[PDB]
C-alpha cells in the first residue's frame, strides 16, 4: 500500500497478511460469485492505494492460478491507445498491464499515472472476466 | 479513516468483528445502526470507507434500499426536500466523489453524506 | 482513545474492536456480576482516556442497552450543584451528562474538565446501577 | 506502559488487552503456582515499564481480587523508612505503596523514583504472597 | 524488513511472526507445491525489502531443512563473475551469496546493490531447487 | 527490542506476547530439538536487537527455568578478558555476563557494545547448553 505519511510524501507499507487472508475467508470464492470479489478488490484498489507488487499479492492471494490468468488476459485485452482506442500491438500492451514487475517510479507523474492505469485496467480485466 | 489530517484504510479485523458481534441489519436494525453511526464520528470514514462499511456489514439488498432511503432524505442549501437529480448526487453520489478531505467543501461534502448515510440507515429499518 | 504522542501533543486514536470484545468475553455480563465489568471500566477511564463518543461505544459493547439505560440513568442521579447536592434540574443534568454528544473540546481546559466529570459520573453510574 | 521517546521524553501507551489475556491464558493461576505469574509481572514490570495504572490493570487482570488483595498488603508490610526498618506510620506506607491513584508525574524525578519504588514493592508482594 | 522513511533514508522492522507462520500455513510446502510457495517468497522479495537475516527468517519458517539446503546451493550455484558468466569462485561465490551474516550497510550503494544481488541469487535458488 | 524509527535514532519497544508465544508454539522444547529453538534465537537476537530484559523474557518464555539456568551457566563459562582470552576472572564475567539487570543504556555507546557482547555470549551459551 501507499500512503501519504506526516510530510505528504507517499509512503510504502506492505499489506498484512491478516487483511488478504481475512478477505478470501470471508468472501466466497470469484468462480462462485465474481462480483463480491470485485467489489472488494475494487473498493481496497482505491483505499490502499496498491502498487504493482501489491496487486499480484491481492490477485494471487486471493484467485486459484486460472482465475487469475484470465483476469489478466481480460485486463491485457481491454488496453486502449494513445488515440483512445483499443490496441492489441503486443509492445502498448505491455507497457499499459506488464506481466513482469516494471519499473514504475511511484515518485513521479509518469509511475502513479501508469499504476492508475493499471488498477483501472485491472478492474476491467475482473469485470469482463466474471461476466 | 481519517485523524489529526491523516488517512488509513479499515482493518479488516475490524470490519470482520463488527459483522461477527452483531446480527444481520434485517434482524435488527437499531443494533447495526448504532455501531455504524458511532464509527461514522470516530473513524472519520471517506466515502470509499462507507463503501465498505456498508459492503461489509450488508448484504446488498440492504445496502441498496439504505442507500436508496439516504437519497430521498437530500436537502437543498435551504433546508427545504429535493430530488433534483443533480443535487441528489452532488450530495450522495453512488459513484466515486472527488472529495478532497483537506479543504471546508471536501469536509462539509463528508459530514453531509454521513449524515445522510444515518438518515438512510435509520429510515431503511422501519 | 486520547493520548500524547511521540512529539507531545493531546492526540485521539479509536478503540480497537479487539480491545471491546476481549473485555466482553473475558468477563461475565454487568448483570451476573457488576464488579467485574465496573472493575474493568474504571481502569479503562483512566489509561484509555476516552472521549464522549470512546464512552458510548464501551456502553454500547459491554452492557445490554438496558443495563446501559440504568447506568444513564444513576450517572444522571450522581450529578451535583455547586451547593452539593442533589440536582435534577434539566439543564444542570446535561451540562455535566449529556445523553446527546456534546462539542466539548479535549484540547481546552473546560472540555477536559467535562471529560473527567463524565468519567467520574460515569463510574458513579456503574457501580449505582450495580448497588 | 512508559517507554523512552524520540523527543528523550518517557511516553504513555495502555496495554493491549491481547497482551494482558495472552499473558492469563499461557499461565496458571497464581493461587495454583505463583513463581510463574510472579516471574511473568517482574519482566514486565520493566519491559512495559507500567505506571501506577498499568500496575492496577495487570494485578486485576491476572489476580483475583482476594490474590491481589494479600499481594497488596505483603507489599505494604516490605515499606521501608529513612533508617533502613520498617514503617507502619500511614503516612510512609501511602507515600511509598498507594492504595488510592497517586499523582505521580512520570516526567519529573520525583515521579520516576516513586515509580521505581512502587515496582520494587509491588515484586515484593507477589514474592512473599507466593511463599 | 525495509523500506523509505520519513527521513528519505530505508528504515528496518522484523517480521510479525503472524504474516510468517500465516504464510507457512495457508500455503502447501515447498515440495508439495513448489511454484505457490516461490511465487509468495519472490513477492515478499519485493514488498518487504528483507535484510538478510530476514531472509534466513523466512527460509528457515517456510522450509523444512532439506529444502532449504537445496534452495542454498542452487542460489550458490547461479553466482555469475564480474564477466556475466558462471562462476565457481569461492571467493566470489561467498561474496554474492554468504551462509554467514555479511556486513552489508543498507545506507550505501555497496550494500543496498548486495542485497538486490542476493535476493536475486535467492530467487533464481528457489526457482532452480524447485524443478 | 531495539531499532531506528523513521525519525533515525535507536529506540524501544517490548516485545509482543503473540510473537513470543507464536515462536513457543510453534517449535519444539529446547531438550527435544535444541538447533531449532536455537536458531530462532540466534535470528531473533540480530533481527529485533533485544536489551538485557527483552533476553529474560526471550530465554523465560521459551526455555524451562532448568533449561535457561544452563544456557546462563554455559553463556558466562565462555566470558573473555580484555587480551582476548578466557577469563574467569567473577569481575569480568559480571561485566559481560550479568545475571542481575545491569546498569546499561543503549542511547550510549558503552551501552550498545555491552549488549552486542551479551547478545554473542548468550549464543555461545545456547549452543553450548545444546550439544550437552
Amino acid at each position: 500500500p501507499l500512503r501519504l505519511g506526516g510530510n505528504g510524501q507517499l509512503q510504502y507499507w506492505p499489506f498484512s497478511s491478516s487483511d488478504l487472508y481475512n478477505w478470501k475467508n470471508n468472501n466466497p470464492s470469484f468462480s462462485e460469485d465474481p462480483g463480491k470479489l470485485t467489489a472488494l478488490i475494487e473498493s481496497v484498489l482505491t483505499t490502499h492505494q496498491p502498487t504493482w507488487d501489491d496487486c499480484q499479492q491481492l490477485l494471487g492471494t486471493l484467485l486459484t492460478g486460472e482465475e487469475k490468468q484470465r483476469v489478466l488476459l481480460e485486463a491485457r485485452k481491454a488496453v486502449r491507445g494513445n488515440d483512445g482506442r483499443p490496441t492489441q500491438l503486443p509492445n502498448e500492451v505491455d507497457a499499459a498491464f506488464p506481466l513482469e514487475r516494471p519499473d514504475w517510479d511511484y515518485t513521479t507523474t509518469e509511475g502513479r499515472n501508469h499504476l492508475v492505469l493499471y488498477r483501472q485496467l485491472l478492474l476491467a480485466g475482473l469485470q469482463n472476466a466474471g461476466r
